[PDB]
């Protein structure tokens, strides 16, 4: 009951219960169908912490409905299911049962993209998505402002459609080059004015840790049963079931490929498309195999269309190893003998599906 | 090799001692009330991301970054709510440059610490220097320079164990002060950085456990040394305040409170003296802030409003009381609070009374 889990909370048995069940995600990282390197092994528990903080925001301090406020659920020190470096996330929980406005400045990112999603990785391991709004609907005011409303009720402007059950606002801003686009500044408040807050309930704590340790240990199974599901296409780079990425909170505008990937130090994986189709963004990067990507404030493990240079005919190439060969696309694997890997066509009517060998690194530097 | 880390049992033992914390939080000296006891626990997770981002996210001194270690969402000891707090990981054997943008902000401090609360349960002060003695460029930005070795300019000092820098910037006003903008670097920069080494995350996730054990049980043995004046405000022994990570600028208050629902507690400065900030804060037991993002828990030297003769009158109340200076105790019966002076050559002592709230 609720009298039971208020309890539980007061007494000290939940916080027991929510360190127990960070403890058991450990047999996450600790999977014999994941790699053991010790580099790998020591990467997945500090994964588990990042999960922690992100699960933390998500569920006790940024969980109530009448004060929705956004945090970034993937960036720079915490990273999610394939995060995309280009990417700045952000994440509002709010009740499908209540009515939103975001507001704010549109700035000059060109791509900006508004998902409404329910359930969620700790409770039934997915984000199905409710609603969704990008530029293909969105009406800009002439002052440069943005005005969106949330609401199960269909609203005239820009609605973003949410049913009852709707928890979460994921917003992506999609940067070609973040030095020179500016984000937009988004509030997210309520559409009643909302009394001052009430003080913090036992049940509503108890409830929050619970799930937030939930988070932790879902979100390392689901995306380590995907890693280990692309062993039998390792080091290639087939295209991914759509469905199941949209159902865990993609983007419906992205086509994904995902893979896993392993490299000696002297070998490269030379990716392919003899074409690159008309679309608003692409980009591949390189994760290690917690599905985080590799730390690119201070690695080149991200190439995009702004960054990527075609090759002559058109096509693009793109080569993963431990240093650049020549002037080549370069994705570097920053001491990781394997990981996983995403591309990403956005907004793309037909997808160009990436091919993909290892060679020896030195053929690449001897030839270029 | 990282044995613990790599076989898992670095990872429960970081549970395990996350769980041993809530301990702090059930302690018998502690009030037991259930919105204390809720957000101590609430409390302990906020550490718990403080923590990581000091001791596994930003720890390496040659890589270091600033992180807020209080703001709006995870607060320790006695936050300031007028501050902009930033932290960053150091080596005191390396040199640091600290750049970028001045703003307008007219308090703003640099103090280089050691140790830490996860180790001696300290923050003891290794350098200072603040706004009054920097030297701005033209274009508006600001060069420091953080060392061991004696230099010119903007020179904070190090010693070899300094492993922190913590940089406060205290906003009278602000709608009309700008913060700084400021970044961290490693002035003999070297190549890009190793891979994650399993031994530092090791030590890493202990020492973040550790610093939540500590922290906790910290703040929680100074609110309950306060049980014997509460209601009153006398002044802290500011050695002790300066030890776990103070600003020598900062002469520090700190007590407990307890108030029934129909009761307030009335505080007095018959004068003001000549500073360059002050201020008082009402926190929870766990000697948090309380949520200024949506009430009035904090009054300062720019907001308070005077009486007649200089002094100053604010009231500890769960209801506005007349048009007094306020502090909203926000659903709490019991707390903690803090005044502070800054830059003042003569404190003055606040006096206290609990009064009916009916009779302001
Ligand atoms: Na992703
Ligand atoms: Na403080
Ligand atoms: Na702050």
């Amino acid at each position: 009951t609720d009298d039971t889990r208020a309890t539980q909370l007061l007494s000290g048995q939940t916080w027991a219960d929510f360190c127990d069940t960070l403890k058991r995600s450990g047999e996450q990282i600790l999977r014999t169908d994941a790699p053991d390197d010790p580099l790998t092994r020591a990467e997945g528990f500090r994964y588990l912490s990042r999960l922690m903080r992100i699960a933390l925001e998500m569920h006790v301090e940024f969980a109530d409905g009448a004060w929705p406020g956004f945090f970034s659920p993937s960036h720079e020190t915490a990273k999610i299911g394939a995060d995309n470096p280009d990417n700045l996330y952000q994440y509002a929980r709010v009740d499908g049962r209540c009515e939103y406005r975001v507001t704010g400045r549109r700035g000059t990112v060109a791509y900006l993209s508004f998902g409404t999603q329910k359930g969620g990785y700790e409770t039934d391991g997915k984000m199905l998505q409710t609603g969704f709004l990008d530029a293909k609907q969105l009406e800009i005011a002439p002052d440069g402002s943005v005005e969106i409303v949330l609401s199960a009720t269909p609203r005239a402007g820009n609605w973003v459609r949410m049913e009852p059950d709707t928890n979460a606002l994921l917003v992506r801003q999609t940067f070609l080059d973040r030095r020179t686009e500016t984000p937009a500044q988004l509030k997210i408040e309520r559409i009643d004015a909302q009394a001052r807050p009430a003080p913090l309930d036992p049940l509503a704590l108890q409830g929050g840790l619970m799930r937030a340790a939930q988070f932790v240990e879902q979100t390392s199974k689901l995306f380590a049963d995907w890693a280990a599901s692309y062993r039998p296409h390792v080091n290639a780079l087939p295209p991914a079931d759509q469905a199941l990425c949209q159902s865990v909170g993609g983007d419906p505008n992205i086509y994904y490929y995902h893979s896993c990937w392993s490299l000696a130090a002297d070998e490269a994986l030379v990716i392919d498309v003899d074409t690159v189709p008309d679309c608003d963004f692409w980009n591949v990067q390189l994760n290690n195999y917690w599905m985080e990507s590799l730390d690119y404030r201070h690695f080149d493990i991200c190439v995009n269309k702004h960054s990527a240079r075609p090759n002559a005919d058109g096509g693009v190439t793109v080569i993963v190893a431990a240093t650049r060969p020549g002037s080549a696309n370069w994705l570097d694997t920053a001491g990781h003998r394997t990981g996983t890997i995403c591309w990403r066509w956005v907004g793309a009517a037909q997808p160009v599906h990436p091919r993909t060998r290892v060679v020896k690194l030195a053929a690449l530097k001897e030839a270029a």
